[PDB]
């Protein structure tokens, strides 16, 4: 709560930092570490419905025009699922911060590649694309006090 505050205020977005720390019940004791693992696991939740929502606009007979970011957006969506989320869930359980930024750096451009293939068109899933691109710089940037 007051690491919280603290800890929100050293990055990019205090009040989506605080609004997701204090939505979750193991804000009020954990330590930094803590902070860290309920932030990923809020990326991993929005990342999850976005996966779902894409393959749900793959399969009902989708735009063609939405048909090359869909199927890019559902592979940037299995790295950050399979790869670069479990790997910072890695490192901050048992091995040290460095790796979980790496993860962290990737989801965030992951995301934001999906968002820019719509460009230009109308884009189905913004506010998810922008969360877990948003999320994941917050996540950077405690993983990255840390160091």
């Amino acid at each position: 709560n007051n690491l919280v505050e603290t800890t929100c205020k050293n990055t990019p977005n205090y009040q989506l930092c605080l609004k997701t720390l204090l939505s979750d019940k193991r804000s009020a004791t954990g330590d930094i570490t803590t902070l860290a693992l309920i932030m990923v696991d809020a990326i991993k939740a929005k990342a999850n419905q976005a996966a779902v929502t894409i393959s749900k606009l793959r399969h009902s007979n989708p735009p063609a025009a939405w048909k090359g970011p869909l199927k890019n957006c559902a592979f940037s969506y299995k790295v950050i699922l399979t790869a670069s989320l479990p790997e910072a869930i890695e490192a901050l359980t048992k091995g040290d911060p460095k790796f979980a930024e790496d993860g962290m750096v990737g989801s965030s451009g992951d995301a934001q590649e999906c968002e820019e293939y719509f460009k230009g068109s109308k884009s189905p899933f913004s506010a998810l694309n922008i969360a877990v691109h948003e999320l994941s710089d917050v996540g950077r940037a405690i993983v990255r006090n840390l160091l």
